[PDB]
C-alpha cells in the first residue's frame, strides 16, 4: 500500500484525474476535489517531502512564532520567513477596511486563538498573559493527564473574531489523539493549495506532533490530514507534473537536540533535519 | 457502482481488523483507529443506513431544534425525542457542578453555537435575537452570493463556551462546497461511536445538506464524513458482526414537500423518506 510521499503525490494524481474545474477569488482558476485524506507516519521519520524542497526554514520559524502567541508579521519577517508580509502591508489592511491598524498587525490569528481563544482583541502589541483559553497548554495538559480523551482540540476558527482577521484560518483545527504511548494528531485543512501550501501545512503540523509528544514523553504516531477544497492551481498542471516524474527518496528524521520541559522553551537551534536529500525547487507561481 | 453503505461497513470491519483496545471514562473499553473518511452520494438518494434502521424522527426533529437555536432538552423531548434528556437531568446537571441550573438546560450547545456564536450565553429561556454570529444563515448567504467560497464553515466548537455546556460537540464543524451547481458537506466529528451514533450523525449532516440545497436553488452533491476517534465498544462487537452479515438495500429518497423559503421555515411534514427498507434494529447498549 502506498506510504510517506506517495499519499500526497497520490492525492495530486487524483486531482489530475479526477478533479472539477473551478473559479476562485483570484481568477487563476482550479482542478479541485472536495473531501481528501491522508495518513504520515511519524514513526522513526519525518514527513518533509523529497520530490521538491520544502521550505523547513519557514515551517519550524513560523510555529515558534505561532506558539509564542504573536499576531506580527515584522516579527516572522524579522527572521527571514517573509511568507505573512503581504497581509499584513498597509495596502492589504486598507483594502480590508482596517485603515487604522498598524503594519504588521495580522488581527487575532492562529497565535491570538492558540494561546488566547475568546480575549478581546486589540493590537499585536497588546498583553494578553491571563486573558482567554490557552488551548495549546490545555492540549499537553490534557494529554498528561488523561490521554484518552477524545475532545483534544486546538481551534483556530473563531467566528466571532473573522472580521478583523487579515484572513480566515486554512487550518481551522486539530485533534491529538493517544493509544500505546504514541501521539497521533489530525489537522482539517478546509482549503489546501496543493502545489505550493499542503507541503509546507503537512511539514508544520507534523512539527507540532514532535514537539508535543516530546514534552509529554509519548512516541510520534500518525499524522492525519484532511482537506476540504483539495486544489491545483491550473498553472501548477506542469510543474506538478515534472514533480510526478521524480522517484520519492526516504524521508529525513527530525531530532530533538536537549530535553524541553515546556512548549514556549523550544527554539529554532533545538531541532535539527537528518538526511533530507530533496530534488530540487520547483517554481510555482503563487495565486495571492 | 457500490452502494454507500459499504463504505460504513468497511469502516466497522477495519476497526474489529485494525483497531487498538483503548479505555474510556465508562470503563466499556473499545476498540479504536484514529482518522477516518467516507464519501455518501446525495445525487437522487439519501444515505439513512439500511443494516440497521436509524431513528429518523430523532434525525429530524433534533436538526429542526438545532436549526431554532433552542439549547432545551425538554422542547427536543415534549416532540418525542429523548436522545438528549439524560444530559439535561437534575442528577447530570449537578454532576457536572451546575446545582444552579434549571433542568433541561444543556448550556450552549449546537443550536445557540450555529445561530449565536460569541453571545454571552445566560439560561435556556433567554432572547438571543441579534447576539452573536448566525453562522447558518451566514453560510446559506454564502452559498447564493460567492459559491466558490472556500471558507464556508458552521463551527460549534467553542473553547470559551466549554465548560459551561452539558457535552463538548461531537460534531466540531462543518464546511459547504459547491461546483457545478451541487452543493456539498464535509463534517468533521472528533469522536465516533460507530454502533449506535455514527448512522444517526450520517443522516443529520445529509439532511442538513438536503435543506440548504432547497433554500439556495442547489442539487445535493456529496457528504464527506470525517472522523477523529473512530470507536467500537466492546459491547458492541458481537451486534456489529450480526450487522456485518446483512446487505444492504438501496438508500431511500427524501422528499421535500413544498416549497420553502429561509431555513428557518422548515417544519418535520415537510419531508418523506421514500422507499426505506431496513433490516430490523439490533440492541447495543450505550456507553454510561
Ligand atoms: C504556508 N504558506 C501560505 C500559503 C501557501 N499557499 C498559498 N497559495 C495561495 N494561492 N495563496 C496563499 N495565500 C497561499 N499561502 C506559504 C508557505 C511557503 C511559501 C513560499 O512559497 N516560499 C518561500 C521559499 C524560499 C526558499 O526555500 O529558499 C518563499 O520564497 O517565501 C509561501 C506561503
Ligand atoms: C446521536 N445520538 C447521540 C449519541 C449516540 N451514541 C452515543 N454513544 C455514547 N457512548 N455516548 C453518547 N452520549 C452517545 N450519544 C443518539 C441517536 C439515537 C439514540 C436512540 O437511543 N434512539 C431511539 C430509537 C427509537 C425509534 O426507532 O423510534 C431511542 O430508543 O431513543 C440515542 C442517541
Ligand atoms: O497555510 C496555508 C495558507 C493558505 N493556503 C491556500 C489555499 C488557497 O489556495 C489559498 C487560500 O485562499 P482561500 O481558501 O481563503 O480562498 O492559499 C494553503 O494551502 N496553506
Ligand atoms: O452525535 C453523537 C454524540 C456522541 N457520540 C459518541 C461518541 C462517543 O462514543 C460518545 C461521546 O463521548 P466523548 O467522545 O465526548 O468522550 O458518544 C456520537 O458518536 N455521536
Amino acid at each position: 500500500p502506498p506510504h510517506g510521499e506517495l499519499q500526497y503525490l497520490g492525492q495530486i494524481q487524483h486531482i489530475l484525474r479526477c478533479g472539477v474545474r473551478k473559479d476562485d477569488r483570484t481568477g487563476t482558476g482550479t482542478l479541485s476535489v472536495f473531501g481528501m485524506q491522508a495518513r504520515y507516519s511519524l514513526r522513526d521519520e519525518f514527513p518533509l517531502l523529497t520530490t521538491k524542497r520544502v521550505f523547513w526554514k519557514g515551517v519550524l520559524e513560523e510555529l515558534l512564532w505561532f506558539i509564542k502567541g504573536s499576531t506580527n508579521a515584522k516579527e516572522l519577517s524579522s527572521k527571514g520567513v517573509k511568507i505573512w508580509d503581504a497581509n499584513g502591508s498597509r495596502d492589504f489592511l486598507d483594502s480590508l477596511g482596517f485603515s487604522t491598524r498598524e503594519e504588521g498587525d495580522l488581527g487575532p490569528v492562529y497565535g491570538f486563538q492558540w494561546r488566547h481563544f475568546g480575549a478581546e482583541y486589540r493590537d499585536m502589541e497588546s498583553d494578553y498573559s491571563g486573558q482567554g483559553v490557552d488551548q495549546l497548554q490545555r492540549v499537553i495538559d490534557t494529554i498528561k493527564t488523561n490521554p484518552d480523551d477524545r475532545r483534544i482540540i486546538m481551534c483556530a476558527w473563531n467566528p466571532r473574531d473573522l472580521p478583523l482577521m487579515a484572513l480566515p484560518p486554512c487550518h481551522a483545527l486539530c485533534q491529538f489523539y493517544v493509544v500505546n504511548s504514541e501521539l497521533s494528531c489530525q489537522l482539517y485543512q478546509r482549503s489546501g493549495d496543493m502545489g505550493l501550501g499542503v507541503p509546507f501545512n503537512i511539514a508544520s503540523y507534523a512539527l507540532l506532533t514532535y514537539m508535543i509528544a516530546h514534552i509529554t514523553g509519548l512516541k510520534p504516531g500518525d499524522f492525519i490530514h484532511t482537506l476540504g477544497d483539495a486544489h491545483i492551481y491550473l498553472n501548477h498542471i506542469e510543474p506538478l507534473k515534472i514533480q510526478l516524474q521524480r522517484e520519492p527518496r526516504p524521508f529525513p528524521k527530525l531530532r530533538i537536540l536537549r530535553k524541553v520541559e515546556k512548549i514556549d522553551d523550544f527554539k529554532a537551534e533545538d531541532f535539527q533535519i537528518e538526511g533530507y536529500n530533496p530534488h530540487p525547487t520547483i517554481k510555482m507561481e503563487m495565486a495571492v
